[PDB]
């Protein structure tokens, strides 16, 4: 139940402490990584460039291909001997890695995550991120344990006993992704059992996109609160940014850990707050792997902060490595999304499929029926029309409309592959 | 190295001051706030009072797995629901849920801490964790046993067997944790892939969760070039580390009976052993605050061995458990008896299934077996092996065995507990 005291603090006393911070973290990297020395240097700034905040702009980014270009552990600013553990994304994987402290860190930041989306004592806690080298299930699973939670460690799959136990143990609270949760929610409907009345309270969601009308859906159909938890692997995992309960209006950036930027991406400027930009990471407290200025491909705006002193992210549903391009035409999975939720005739489960038919490429937008629409041809026929002139009008794509059986597509067990392009 | 607890080689003498005192406040404990052993205790008409030495514990009842099954899911627990830390699960009736308060979570990482530590681990080392992550004890256990040593812990879990292998080129871990079964699968795919395997960066594995011969173990030591040690425990208990084998002397899994208090009885009367003699392995908590054990059967047949390496005793390498015995034209036999006649033969690889039907009055088994990739197109080798094998089974254990050879991977693949035996009979 209780805040931390920084969780309230002064925008003074917060940006006091960031700086302080940074000032430390920026020495950090360029004393005790050897990546960091050679950016640094080869940029031409040192760490003492550093007398404010803004000064920030002055260093380097860091990218994905810093990490790549010094596989496995080339990055690390401590010696192999104090690193405590390992993760990587699997898209050689990408390899971060965490002191004691750093464990603790992260635990905390969870934890705070797990408190601001209203926890309370007593919740128990049903995880079903991924555990292995993934960030989400063992990040997920120690900061629940650090609130003093029950925890359930399940992981993913094995979706009707993942039900049973939700059932059996009645959890208070579930960390999942929006695109599992819903796979879930339809095995306990199949259970013959309504959702709603189930013990969950609270869902966590994140590690891929979910629009605000995909929250709605899943908060009417479960009778739960889903707020939305954020972060990256190379920046700590999840908990970098959560959603606050009470307000519900972006994750809150933990920025006493987590200095954001937002940049022009063509360019690398940095922009004010409330403009639309690429999310850019400093880590304020990280000791095996500092990150310095860490682009995340991820766009969005900073914005002020309400149920904390801190500023939120607004959602995130463009992030640039998934938008397609079609017939010339721009277009990210979470605009087709937002589309398919208007039908109710349909699931919620979908895929994108791009081919190339002569010089002109197609979309074909994999859908189902919900069970109990099935078989009535007049409201999928209303569907496939309506979701047909939704995406043409408000997308400007023309998309091929493919209404399989039910259970046709092939559900996701973690992170939803929206996307398969064979052109 | 990394050092010894003092308790470890700390005197019988105060081991036995201290497993006695513990032992009273165990007994009180699942008396006062456990409505299982409340029960249980009162329909044995006896009280915690009634232990006053080690000698009184014959005195209560036994817990099976059928007082955790007719508890389901948490009657057995003896705090509130607020303080679980943890819940863990069996995947194979309905499941068996055990619990942990943070001081049971705690403990636990310091046991497979120490089991780490008595494997022979150092400094800097990093730990390649393949035990199963999730409701299973064992990855957990062993991920939280190793950061807690103060090693790098590597966090695979079970399956992608090729992405394992490339972590262990590309990271150069120093030990590995992982099942006897699964590592063999490991071993194949570095051959597979096409390395070495003994020029692996691994020095240690801590091998449990099933049972497996000292014949396998010299195998895998030989095959790895690694020390490989037997980890041992079960989640009604803890989870791995309950037991766990010093390698300065590989003599069999010694107990840590500073938290675990084990017996040997008949399994038939029930009566208490004296140490040297076979017998079903019992168990008590002695510092568990969630789900607190009182003399819980295993079903794993053993003996208690004089300690060697630690002042506490030893368990023998588990002989046989009462799970996946067979008998066989009215004869007892354990998988791992299979597993040491297959062992012997170098035509052969070490993976196995075996398959019981009914043919009349006769049961069959039926031992699938598979050549090594060398040896495959060997007709005259596999032939000598079958023909040896059939004949040291019958003669060394009393059973008609088909050999059943299949083709290189036929038989499907363990990534966490094999399953040994597959009985169709009726
Ligand atoms: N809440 C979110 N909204 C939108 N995208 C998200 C969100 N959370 C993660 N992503 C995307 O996935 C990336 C990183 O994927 P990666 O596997 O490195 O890290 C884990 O997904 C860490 C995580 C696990 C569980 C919950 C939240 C976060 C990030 O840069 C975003 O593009
Ligand atoms: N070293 C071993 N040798 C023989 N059998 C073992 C060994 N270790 C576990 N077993 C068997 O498996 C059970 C329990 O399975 P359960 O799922 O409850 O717990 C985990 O297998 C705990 C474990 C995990 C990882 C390593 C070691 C131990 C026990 O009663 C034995 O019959
Ligand atoms: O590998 C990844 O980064 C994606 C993932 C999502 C969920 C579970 C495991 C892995
Ligand atoms: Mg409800
Ligand atoms: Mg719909
Ligand atoms: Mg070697
Ligand atoms: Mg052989």
């Amino acid at each position: 139940l209780p805040l931390e005291p920084i969780e309230t603090a002064s925008r003074d006393e917060l940006t006091a402490l960031q700086l302080e911070r940074l000032k430390w973290s920026l020495r950090h990297a360029y004393d005790h990584s050897p990546v960091y020395r050679r950016k640094f240097d080869e940029a031409g700034v040192h760490p003492d460039d550093l007398k404010t905040l803004a000064d920030l702009s002055r260093f380097p980014f860091t990218t994905k291909g810093d990490l790549r270009d010094s596989y496995p552990f080339g990055m690390f600013a401590v010696p192999q001997d104090r690193i405590s553990r390992i993760h990587a994304s699997s898209g050689k994987p990408t390899v971060v890695g965490y002191t004691a402290a750093d464990i603790d860190t992260w635990a905390n930041l969870v934890a705070r995550s797990i408190r601001a989306a209203g926890a309370r004592r007593g919740d128990k806690v049903h995880v079903s991120y991924g555990y292995g080298l993934f960030t989400g299930g063992l990040g997920a699973h120690y900061g629940a344990e650090r609130a003093g939670l029950t925890v359930i460690p399940f992981g993913g799959g094995q979706t009707e006993k993942q039900v049973q136990l939700i059932q059996d143990f009645r959890p208070d609270i579930i960390m999942v992704t929006p695109s599992y949760m819903l796979s879930i929610a339809d095995e306990i409907e199949r259970q013959g059992l309504d959702p709603v009345q189930s013990s969950l309270r609270i869902g966590i969601f994140g590690a891929e996109p979910w629009t605000n009308d995909m929250r709605v859906a899943i908060e009417q159909r479960m009778g739960i609160d889903a707020v939305d938890i954020y972060g990256l692997s190379e920046v700590m995992g999840p908990g970098v940014a959560s959603e606050c309960v009470e307000t519900k209006d972006g994750p809150t950036i933990w920025e006493d850990h987590f200095y954001p930027e937002i940049i022009d991406p063509e360019t690398g400027e940095v922009l004010p707050d409330g403009e639309l930009g690429e999310l850019v990471f400093t880590s304020l407290t990280k000791e095996a792997l500092p990150i310095i200025r860490y682009r995340t491909r991820d766009l969005t705006r900073l914005l002020p902060g309400t149920a904390r002193t801190m500023r939120r992210m607004e959602k995130i549903t463009g992030r640039s490595d998934d938008m397609m391009i079609v017939r010339g035409v721009n277009v990210f999975p979470t605009q087709i999304e937002e589309q398919l939720l208007k039908q109710r005739a349909l699931a919620p489960h979908y895929q994108i499929v791009l081919t190339k038919e002569g010089p002109l490429d197609v979309l074909t937008l994999n859908v189902e029926p919900c069970p109990e629409t099935a078989p009535d041809t007049a409201a999928i026929q209303v569907a496939k029309q309506a979701l047909a002139y939704d995406i043409k009008s408000l997308i400007g794509v023309t998309a091929v409309i493919n209404v399989l059986p039910v259970n046709g597509i092939e559900r996701s067990v973690g992170k939803a592959r929206r996307v398969v392009d064979k052109r």
